[PDB]
DNA sequence: ATCGGCTTCGCGCA
DNA sequence: TTGCGCGAAGCCGA
């Protein structure tokens, strides 16, 4: 019943007769999960019960309470939901290339099973599983309406080159989910989370009256809230989302990408739910292109460039043109602490940041320009990179995501554009002005409403 | 082929 | 505001 384009054998073996074991990762969800109906399935199949493993990291250390509490308030409300369809969760603390190592061991796993990840360090830690476990070892695309080794074999130049593709193999690949069936047969959450969080307070963004930057009533977390999110999307705003798209004085966004980073939502139940819902043609259009061409060359991407979130990556004629003006006087140079605090010439940018900094989530469009500006505004195309996936994967809700990698490329390197007029600094890499930004919407709105922050953050 | 078209440009202009 | 024609620009893919 289930497409197996969707499967990949990372470790062809003889099946233990013991359970299948998900071990979940990117796509921390119950319902329209590829990777857990799969193991249902081939539990099913050999009649041995299936469970869940999920292995903390310390990675959340190198980002903020806003997105650990984010994760884990989803986990909670995850782990309930399992258990009511009779699957147990078991959590994990640690390096995964030792901890399901050995869970594989101490649970006597018939199978093992993984969702899809194309961020270097998943694939670091799949080999370290594959080099230990002598149980079979199985990778599933839960993310991905298609399968990200399957739409295409290389790197997508540009979307109107990807774009086909998966239009082609869209219709066999757009699907209803079947139910999850409840099978027949460590840590707590509670200490993780208190743990953590303790051990981020230092961090904890402030302003000079003590109190936190961050607004946590913005996105409520976990598989409900996001279903929520997406049927509110699909009622109040798809109708209005080309137009009102790149005015970030409306909020005609979906909202979605922090659901999707963390899988909490599944992008192919979108798909479904937008194509079955009669809405403005050209909005329905401008979103699938973003929820479907943009998300998944964004996993095409990074799977094919290992340096992508390096100088490196960029294509040729941009790698060129950025040299070049290496040597050129940039107007201003800030340091990443200086972009960090707003502290710009631009009230403009510096609003930009102070969304990021209290949300979580920055306009989609205001991110461009937020990330052409610090290219400008540093001494180097490194350092712009650099200071650029800093911030964005430290304050992003949904950061730390290929979208992310491929989206700063886009902005930063040109990856998935094309070449425009030659500018000093900043090349051939397409320009972005503040007054190009005053005829597409009311900047000083914009500007009014962050503006109370920036005198407040220290 | 080899020429047309390319996410989300800026800017004059009506 | 908002729609259009133009400008500078490298490249894939039918
Ligand atoms: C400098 C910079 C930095 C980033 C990004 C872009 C830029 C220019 N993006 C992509 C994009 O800005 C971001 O995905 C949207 O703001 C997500 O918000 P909505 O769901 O509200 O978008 P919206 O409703 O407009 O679109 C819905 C979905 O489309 C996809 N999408 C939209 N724009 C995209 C883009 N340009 N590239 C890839 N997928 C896109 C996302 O999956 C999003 O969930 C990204 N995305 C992300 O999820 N995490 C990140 O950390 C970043 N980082």
């Amino acid at each position: 019943i289930m497409n197996p384009k969707r499967i990949r054998a990372l470790k062809s073996g003889k099946q233990g007769d013991g359970p299948v074991v998900y071990w979940m990762s990117r796509d921390q969800r119950a319902e329209d999960n590829w990777a857990l109906l799969f193991s249902r399935a081939i539990a099913k199949e050999a009649n041995v019960p299936v469970v869940v493993v999920f292995c903390l990291t310390d990675e959340f250390l190198e980002a903020g309470i806003r997105q650990y509490e984010f994760m884990l308030k989803g986990l909670q409300e995850l782990e309930v939901s399992l258990s009511r369809k009779k699957i147990p969760s078991f959590f994990l603390r640690g390096d995964p290339g030792e901890k399901i190592s050995r869970f594989v061991k101490d649970y006597n796993a018939g199978t093992l099973v993984t969702d899809f990840s194309p961020l270097r360090i998943k694939n670091q830690w799949i080999e370290k599983v594959i080099s230990g476990i002598s149980i079979p070892f199985f990778e599933v695309d839960a993310h991905n309406v298609v399968p990200c080794w399957e739409a295409s074999q290389k790197h997508e130049y540009a979307a109107h080159t990807f774009r086909p593709k998966l239009y082609a193999l869209l219709p066999e690949f757009l699907e209803e989910f079947p139910e999850l069936e409840p099978n027949s047969v460590v840590e707590t959450l509670s200490d993780v989370l208190e743990t953590g969080v303790k051990a981020l307070l230092p961090e904890r963004a402030l302003l000079k009256n003590k109190d936190p930057l961050f607004e946590p009533w913005h996105f409520e977390p976990g598989e409900k809230a996001a279903k929520k999110v997406m049927e509110s999307f699909i009622a109040d705003r798809l109708d209005s989302y080309g137009a009102l798209r790149n005015d970030p004085t409306k909020n005609m966004l979906s909202n979605l990408s922090p659901y999707l980073h963390f899988g909490q939502i599944s992008s192919q139940r979108v798909v479904l739910e937008v194509e079955k819902a009669e809405s403005n043609p050209g909005s329905k259009k401008a979103f699938l292109d973003e929820i479907l061409i943009w998300k998944e060359i964004s996993d095409n991407f990074c799977y094919y460039n290992p340096g992508y979130d390096g100088f490196e990556s960029f294509p040729s004629w941009a790698k060129e043109s950025l040299n070049a003006h290496r040597n050129d006087v940039r107007s201003h140079i800030y340091t990443l602490e200086e972009f960090e605090a707003g502290k710009t010439h631009d009230p403009l940018w510096n609003a930009s940041q102070m969304e990021l900094l209290s949300t979580g989530k920055m306009h989609g469009y205001m991110r461009m320009y937020w990330a052409k500006k610090i290219l400008e505004w540093s001494e180097s195309p490194e350092k712009a990179l650099e200071i650029a996936i800093c911030l964005n994967d430290r304050y992003e809700l949904d950061g730390r995501d290929p979208n992310g990698y491929a989206g700063i490329a886009w902005s930063i390197g040109g990856v998935h554009d094309r070449a425009w007029g030659e500018r000093e600094v900043t090349g051939k890499i397409r320009y972005m002005s503040y007054e190009g930004c005053k005829r597409k919407f009311d900047v000083k709105l914009y500007i009014e409403k962050y503006s109370a922050l920036d005198k407040l953050a220290a």
